[PDB]
């Protein structure tokens, strides 16, 4: 593999923050983030934030509307990416919500790069302590379809996405 | 990469007889290679000839029909394969025929699977001296399309592919 990509303290951070549980105010919640990208430095030594690129919470109720099918639509044809998307879904029992680590790889990408981004993914994943669940697309006509997601969470039993039927 | 990995005799035979010129009877020819897969052996040393998955020129005009769709319906789910596809296809100048290499790595495959093949990928492309044309495909509802294929051989100049229209 490649264990010679570093991941940025500010990274890390935006992970942690993600799982964070509804002790503080309702306003850094909101600010909090849905989903968020990263990708590979020129170099491709550092695993990167990669800024605008984001759903914050906030942006559901008003900009956004549906935020899966946003993060979806800010997932590049020509690049990879590692994007963690904190999912809300809903089973017959409960109404649960969890943290989704996803390797994007479009069929167009360069292969090289595909390659690079794939051997790094340990580099980042292993830093993300406890994450549990973990999506890898190449086909966009896939990841566009909820039940994709939904089927990784908790397969069957999974009943609806973001508030939105399967 | 992986250059530790031998391409079988026979496996480069068929290469060299699919790029033929129709010097020899109408039997031989009819018994001629419309497509063809090969896979890594299990462990992944040698690249070898997938027997019964194949298309044979003479099973188009009779048990075929659509020689591109049977293939596309040969790719497995869950294994990546490289293929041979002799493809016929028209511009507005000329009726040509032309022989593809095809890097076949499907979404749910491990991806474990897909670097070692596609690491492997050199060994075999290297033997098929003189190839011109490869095409790699993640997502199967791409592939299906005859677009796909013929933008790239020839992109928007070619009209139809197998007798039919794009």
């Amino acid at each position: 593999m490649a264990s010679g990509v570093a991941v940025s303290d500010g990274v890390i951070k935006v992970f942690n923050d993600m799982k964070v549980r509804k002790s503080s105010t309702p306003e850094e919640v909101k600010k909090r983030k849905k989903a968020v990208l990263f990708c590979l430095s020129e170099d491709k030594k550092n695993i990167i934030l990669e800024e605008g690129k984001e759903i914050l919470v906030g942006d559901v109720g008003q900009t956004v509307d549906d935020p899966y099918a946003t993060f979806v639509k800010m997932l590049p044809d020509k690049d990879c990416r590692y994007a963690l998307y904190d999912a809300t879904y809903e089973t017959k029992e409960s109404k649960k919500e969890d943290l989704v680590f996803i390797f994007w790889a479009p069929e167009s990408a360069p292969l090289k790069s595909k390659m690079i981004y794939a051997s790094s993914k340990d580099a980042i994943k292993k830093k993300l302590t406890g994450i549990k669940h973990e999506l890898q697309a190449n086909c966009y006509e896939e990841v566009k379809d909820r039940a994709t997601l939904a089927e990784k969470l908790g397969g069957s039993a999974v009943i609806s996405l973001e508030g939105k039927p399967l």
